[PDB]
């Protein structure tokens, strides 16, 4: 069973960073901790160190002050694999 949560995220902005809250504790240092180059391009990746049946809420930002929140909601994040793209979050990897 999965353990860290690694995100894939579609962006093309250069300082790509993720803000988030993981199982429900601190909220990162604003603007939180950059996402680095993938395996795909246009995609930018992380991997979050996690236990077992972890999630974590997310915002990312251009490391600039711009900002993809999911309509202000935040985005939701489980242990294991998944790629946001334009809004929306799919398991595993770069479709
Ligand atoms: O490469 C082809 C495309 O390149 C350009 O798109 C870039 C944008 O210039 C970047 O700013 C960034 O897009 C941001 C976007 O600016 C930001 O609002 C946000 O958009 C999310 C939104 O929050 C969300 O709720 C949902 O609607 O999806 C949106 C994305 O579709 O997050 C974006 C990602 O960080 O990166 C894109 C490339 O991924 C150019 O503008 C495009 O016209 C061109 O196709
Ligand atoms: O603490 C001792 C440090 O003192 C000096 O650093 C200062 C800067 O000179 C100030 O400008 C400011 O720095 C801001 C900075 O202006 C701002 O752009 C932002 O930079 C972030 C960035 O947004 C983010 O995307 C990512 O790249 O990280 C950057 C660095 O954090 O935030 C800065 C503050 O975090 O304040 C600092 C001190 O806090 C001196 O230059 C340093 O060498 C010295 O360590
Ligand atoms: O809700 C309106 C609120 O927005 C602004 O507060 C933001 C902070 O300025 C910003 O630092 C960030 O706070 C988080 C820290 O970065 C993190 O270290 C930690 O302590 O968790 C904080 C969030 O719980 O985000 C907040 C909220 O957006 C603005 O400054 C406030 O005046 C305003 O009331």
């Amino acid at each position: 069973d999965a353990t860290d949560i690694t995100i894939y995220y579609k962006t093309g902005w250069t300082h790509p960073h993720i803000h988030y809250s993981l199982n429900q504790g601190a909220w990162t240092t604003l603007p939180g901790v950059p996402l680095t180059k993938s395996e795909y391009e246009g995609y930018v990746k992380v991997t979050i160190e996690a236990e077992e049946g972890s999630q974590l809420r997310a915002a990312f930002n251009n490391g600039s002050g711009q900002w993809d929140n999911n309509q202000g909601r935040d985005y939701d994040f489980s242990s294991g694999v998944h790629t946001l793209a334009d809004g929306r979050i799919l398991s595993g990897t770069p479709k």
